[PDB]
């Protein structure tokens, strides 16, 4: 009685053809379906609905389709998805998406006890536009008749009344607008207690058409161990902040054409205590000079202070920058950096603009960043702008919750997550459950 009722995610069973696969040959897979995949321990896409799994009831509805082979979107993420996992799909229309999370959907959907009276759905789909909705819906009413489901439309501009009947019939399928959703729910014709598959569709749009209070709101209500997708054409800040929040350790995938370019080289070293940063520091500066420019980044004025009078005092040639300064005084040192005539700068963030500059070969976290969105503006400033740059996080045992938000960066980006990272990470529950 302290729980949601469980409910199982994943389905799937690698087909043997696919498990066959040598590392080359699933690098130049990806290649030819032209995707780009990130996240921890991504499945391997298939080829060919075979690869899937379906059951005979859903292949014949799929063959009435509409489909002559998997489109690369589903090759990739019906894996994805069926192994239970949330999901990133950075894609456009009409790639076959829409398919991609309603087939697992509906295999989801069949695991579970059938609908008692009074069951709100068991999957949302939330939608930009009753355009989408209605067609979204079709296709739900379409493959969803391989096993008799039942799909309900609820979208603005729709009758509210026809709608809040329909939903008090039953559906383990509900394609929505967002405030529409809401409002029903709120009105009681609908709830989000059965909920345990979340599509969050066109998300870049919703976001365009002012929804991004009612995604929120909608995520913040069903149940946090669900699985949720989330598909955008395009990935914007935003968008990615809204993954964060309302994903947990997706897998990215990119459709080849719609991203473009390239994640900086991350090291993070895992060390004793604050003062022991000088050090570490010390032994490595020179090295790290000899590549090129070298930016320093700490969050407060005094601890910028700091380090920059204990480096001068070291016998480096470095500046400081920090948000009390005056224009002229910030555009000196910044000219003088940009010239190369100080090899090193310690900056916060708060004063950091105008740094941009290729000569940056070494970023270095020194301080911990207040959370993600500030440490990849930080990294940003590194060299991949011009490769042969590198961005240096320093973390020690106090760092664990950040650490857990690192790790995820980390591997949405492809980079290295050492052990000693992770097991710092895996110190809190709330990562170490949640945690795919």
């Amino acid at each position: 009685h302290h729980h949601h009722p469980p409910f199982e995610k994943n389905f799937y069973n690698e087909h043997e053809e696919i498990t066959n696969l040598t590392p080359q040959q699933l690098i130049d897979l990806r290649h030819k379906l032209n995707l780009r995949v990130s996240g921890a321990a991504p499945p391997r896409p298939g080829s060919s609905f075979a690869h899937f799994g379906f059951d005979e009831q859903l292949m014949h509805q799929i063959r009435k389709s509409e489909y002559t082979q998997p489109t690369p979107i589903q090759c990739q993420g019906v894996p994805v998805a069926l192994s239970g996992r949330d999901m990133i799909g950075i894609a456009k229309t009409g790639s076959g998406k829409t398919a991609a999370f309603i087939w697992p959907m509906l295999i989801h959907i069949m695991d579970q006890k059938e609908l008692e009276p009074g069951d709100g759905p068991i999957a949302v789909i939330v939608c930009p536009t009753r355009e989408l909705c209605q067609q979204i819906h079709a296709e739900c009413k379409r493959f969803g008749k391989a096993y008799n489901l039942r799909s309900v439309a609820v979208y603005g501009g729709g009758s509210m009344w026809e709608q809040a009947k329909a939903l008090q019939e039953g559906a383990e399928i509900v394609v929505c607008t967002p405030g529409r959703l809401i409002d029903h729910v709120k009105k009681k014709a609908t709830n989000l207690q059965r909920v345990s598959y979340l599509v969050f569709d066109e998300a870049d749009r919703m976001f365009d058409m002012g929804f991004e209070y009612q995604v929120r709101s909608i995520a913040s209500h069903v149940r946090p161990d669900r699985q949720t997708l989330l598909f955008s054409a395009t990935f914007r800040k935003k968008i990615e902040k809204l993954a964060r929040d309302i994903l947990i350790d997706p897998i990215r995938v990119v459709q080849g054409d719609i991203g473009e370019a390239e994640d900086v080289t991350q090291i993070v070293e895992i060390l004793h205590s604050g003062p022991s940063k000088w050090n570490w520091l010390t032994r490595r500066l020179v090295e790290f000079t000899s590549s090129g420019s070298v930016l320093l980044f700490v969050t407060k004025k005094a601890n910028a202070e700091e380090l920059a009078n204990n480096l001068k005092q070291e016998g480096h040639n470095l500046g400081l920058l920090h948000g009390d300064m005056d224009q002229s005084e910030r555009n000196k040192v910044i000219s003088d950096f940009k010239k190369k005539d100080i090899p090193v700068l310690v900056a916060t963030d708060v004063a950091a603009r105008g740094l941009d500059i290729p000569s940056i070969k070494t970023v270095i976290n020194y301080d911990v960043a207040r959370d993600i969105d500030t440490h990849t503006h930080r990294i940003g400033r590194t060299g991949r702008a011009g490769e042969k740059g590198v961005a240096y996080t320093l973390l020690t045992p106090k760092d664990s919750n950040f650490a857990g938000d690192l790790v995820r960066n980390l591997e949405g980006a492809n980079q290295h997550v050492s052990k000693e990272l992770l097991d710092l990470a895996m110190q809190n529950a709330w990562f170490r459950k949640s945690r795919f």
